[PDB]
DNA sequence: ATGACTGGAAACTTTTTTGTACAACACTCCAATAAACAT
């Protein structure tokens, strides 16, 4: 898609994430950039969005409905011969990299 | 479990009758006026 030259912009700086470091002397300040994308219905917003994934090393794509707050990060037991075992969802397996949430 | 039911459910369309707002209207008056009836 050709055109709108300050949205290819933003998405090779947000590839790199930046050097999250620790510039106070108690506090962790996080350090990635964050971009949030919102564009009239109609332009093709998505395609935009899978194109980083297969030039990237690790990325993941999820929809609203498909997910909640149980399919996040963190979720109960091993109801089989009383055992506990806790899972994860999908942003703790996406480690070091991009991800894609749509219909957000 | 998420995904399935009934169970309730907040803005939000409708009217609306309220005052106002401005429309006429018969309008009393007028202002010569004009002819007439005196000169």
């Amino acid at each position: 898609i050709y055109g709108h030259e300050d949205i290819k912009r933003g998405l090779a700086l947000a590839l790199f994430g930046g050097e999250p470091k620790n510039p106070g002397g108690k506090h962790k300040v996080r350090g990635d950039i964050n971009v949030l994308l919102c564009g009239d219905p109609g332009t093709a917003k998505s395609q935009f969005l899978k194109y980083i994934e297969k030039v990237s090393s690790r990325a993941i794509f999820t929809t609203g409905q498909g997910a909640s707050a149980v399919g996040l990060t963190a979720y109960q037991r091993h109801p089989v011969s009383r055992e506990w075992t806790l899972e994860a969802g999908a942003l703790v397996l996406a480690d070091r990299g991009v991800c894609l949430i749509d219909e957000f």
